[PDB]
């Protein structure tokens, strides 16, 4: 995995590409984004910050891990992860 830094996915806040940092490990849900039961302005809305705050309030299934596999990205620089701190 490539370590991109917020300075890269914060060029992912669009619907073309909007990621989101969870547990340090920022996923690519661009593509199931409408495949999302969730939304579409709501996903994206946190397609810059951390959005495993959002996205472990509604309670996420524990066999939603397995659900995005090969959308996940990667993980974002692990300096730059500690500074989300
Ligand atoms: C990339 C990883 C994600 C996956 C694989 C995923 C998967 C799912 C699935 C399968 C559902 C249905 C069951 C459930 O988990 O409640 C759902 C619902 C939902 N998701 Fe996600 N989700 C992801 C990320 C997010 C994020 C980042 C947010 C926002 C912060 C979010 C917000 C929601 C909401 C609001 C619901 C609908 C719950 C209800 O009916 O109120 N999800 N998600």
């Amino acid at each position: 995995v490539k370590y991109y830094t917020l300075e890269e996915i914060q060029k992912h806040k669009d619907s073309k590409s909007t990621w989101v940092i969870l547990h340090h490990k920022v996923y690519d849900l661009t593509k199931f984004l409408e495949e999302h039961p969730g939304g579409e302005e709501v996903l994206r809305e946190q397609a810059g910050g951390d959005a495993t705050e959002n996205f472990e309030d509604v309670g996420h299934s524990t066999d939603v891990r397995e659900l995005s596999k090969t959308y996940i990205i990667g993980e974002l620089h692990p300096d730059d992860r500690s500074k989300i701190a």
